[PDB]
């Protein structure tokens, strides 16, 4: 794939330009159809511009100056370096999941839960706002219990901004250092639940606001993506289902129509399940 192009001009100190045409032609049609990206255009005018500008063919060793670029512009485009949760600022640092439906929202927060406890030594709350889906409060407290986090009881009869206000009140009263915040979601864009999750976002200001979104989707995702960040100060992404996205390019596309980093990778089904989000490592991997 992106590899085998790019191990074919790692050591190559010619560079003719059938060579670059051939290289970008395959990785722009592995960006284009091994996943759905269709901002390639982009990425290869600036790995092209680069070379020029760099004079990969003066260089001792052109194709990996090539190679270099291509890696390097491939970093930029997924963040550059990781970024951390927003946890410098003073407890207790309020988290709102934000996606639709079916993207993995429940799940991560007792990922998050596990991760923040066990490696950052912290004090973590997590509140339910879901009183649409069926038993969605249960699994929140099953997962709460499997990770060893607290939990903070919610009803169907209430309201989600409700909740969410007297979540905080526990939160600052016994000083917790996180409270993470479950919210509803559609399976399509909804005005409406958008509505409803800028109300919960107003009332707890939160420090963090992570979109959940499936890899899964594909292209659908940057567009769920895009309207997100319009209506909510989105910190950051989360990407889930990694595991099952054999096309593997919902990555590239996310940060590039939101400006926002990926934050973690959810890569299956168990608690443990989380990785936190390394341009570099990725970039190198691929
Ligand atoms: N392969 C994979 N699947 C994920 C991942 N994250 C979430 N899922 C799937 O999402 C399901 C649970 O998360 P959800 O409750 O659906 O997430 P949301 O609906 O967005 O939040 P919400 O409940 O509305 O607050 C899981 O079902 P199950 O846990 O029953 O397992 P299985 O994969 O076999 O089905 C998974 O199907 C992931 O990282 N990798």
């Amino acid at each position: 794939l992106s590899r085998t192009l790019r191990n074919i001009s790692g050591r190559g100190r010619l560079t003719e330009d059938n060579v670059k045409d051939t290289l970008r032609e395959v990785r722009m049609a592995l960006l284009e159809a091994d996943v759905a990206l269709p901002v390639v255009r982009e990425f290869i005018n600036r790995v092209k511009e680069k070379a020029v500008g760099h004079e990969v063919n003066k260089s001792l060793t052109p194709g990996q100056e090539f190679v270099k670029i291509v890696r390097n512009e491939l970093v930029a485009a997924m963040g550059e370096e990781n970024q951390t949760l927003n946890l410098a600022a003073q407890p207790p640092a309020v988290v709102l999941m934000a996606g639709l439906q079916g993207a993995g929202k429940t799940t991560s927060v007792g990922k998050l839960g596990k991760f923040l406890r066990e490696k950052h030594k912290k004090k973590v709350l997590v509140v339910s706002a879901d009183v649409y889906r069926p038993a969605a409060i249960k699994q929140l407290e099953t997962l709460a219990e499997q990770v060893g986090v607290d939990f903070f009881p919610s009803d169907v009869g209430q309201k989600p901004v409700d909740i969410v206000n007297a979540a905080l009140k526990e939160a600052k009263l016994k000083f917790y250092d996180v409270l993470l915040v479950d919210t509803a979601g559609r399976l399509h864009v909804d005005e409406a639940m958008m509505d409803e999750i800028k109300q919960v976002h107003a009332s707890i200001n939160p420090v963090e606001t992570l979109f959940v979104v499936d890899a899964m989707t594909g292209q659908d995702a940057a567009n769920t993506a895009k309207a997100f960040n319009e209506a909510l100060p989105l910190t950051g992404v989360v990407l889930t289902k990694v595991d099952g996205d054999a096309r593997g390019g919902a990555a590239l596309s996310i940060r590039h129509i939101t400006g926002k980093p990926i934050k973690f990778l959810g890569v299956g089904e168990k608690t443990e399940a989380l990785e936190p989000f390394h341009p570099d490592r990725i970039a190198s991997r691929i």
